[PDB]
């Protein structure tokens, strides 16, 4: 599961800010 | 920095394998 609702939110937001 | 059941499973397993 590369991304999933909750996971997608963190994956994008978290990584988005980092990058 | 953040983990939640599903997120924890991926965060650990996914990152565990990577590292």
């Amino acid at each position: 599961e590369q991304a999933s609702q909750e996971v997608k939110n963190w994956m994008t937001e978290t990584l988005l800010v980092q990058n």
